[PDB]
């Protein structure tokens, strides 16, 4: 049956179920109302097996369930979880990929125009990020959320714009999977550009099958 929910409910009530359609490529953020069965055709995957997975995953209960708890709350939540690290997190990144490009140019397997996409995701999510926090996240607190088709249709359309950008790094990163030659500095950027990339689309799926709908829907 859990073929049959859409990625974003499974997502947001499944414990680390958002780091198994990762796994996947699987987009529950932006493709959040997209069954599984439907995702799970789209890349050939057998469905079976995802579902026993998170058969497993569904033992426990998860920490915070959002889906139900005060607009507000998910708000602040939002800007100080993901937001606020975003502007820590991506100006780290630039200077990482900006030293290893150098150090490493000569390497086969050195991800060039890394520095080039993490510039421009940060350029986007900046602006993106202000958008919401001036214009949108207020607009919402007092209540006037079921008037905002407009606004969320231009920050939906921003979040698939960043979906893009992801998509371009993960492919000149390899997966973001560093080679066997790669030294610390190499791999631990790797591991900061997962970590941007989980606490993105988790950002993104918060907002786009949580908070944007239930705006909408007058809560
Ligand atoms: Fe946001
Ligand atoms: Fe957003
Ligand atoms: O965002």
């Amino acid at each position: 049956a859990y073929r049959d929910q859409p990625l974003g409910e499974l997502a947001l009530s499944i414990p680390r179920a958002s780091a198994l359609f990762r796994k996947y490529d699987m987009d529950y953020a932006a493709g959040g109302k997209q069954t599984l069965a439907r995702a799970a055709a789209r890349k050939e995957l057998d469905v079976e097996v995802i579902e026993a997975e998170l058969a497993k995953l569904a033992e426990q209960p998860i920490e915070k369930d959002w889906r139900s708890a005060p607009l507000a709350e998910i708000i602040d939540h939002i800007i100080v979880r993901y937001h606020d690290r975003h502007r820590e997190q991506l100006p780290e990144l630039i200077l990482q990929a900006t030293k290893v490009e150098r150090v490493h140019a000569d390497k086969p397997s050195v991800p060039k125009g890394l520095t080039k996409y993490l510039t421009m995701l940060h350029e986007e999510l900046s602006s993106h990020m202000m958008k919401e926090e001036q214009i949108l996240f207020p607009m919402i607190k007092q209540g006037m959320g079921s008037q905002a088709m407009g606004p969320i249709s231009v920050m939906e359309s921003e979040h698939d714009e960043a979906g893009e950008l992801l998509e371009v790094i993960k492919h000149t990163t390899n997966n973001v999977t560093p080679p066997p030659e790669a030294c610390t500095t190499w791999k631990a950027m790797y591991n900061g550009i997962n970590e941007l990339i989980d606490d993105l689309m988790d950002h993104i799926s918060l907002e786009n099958n949580v908070l944007f709908p239930r705006a909408l829907a007058g809560e």
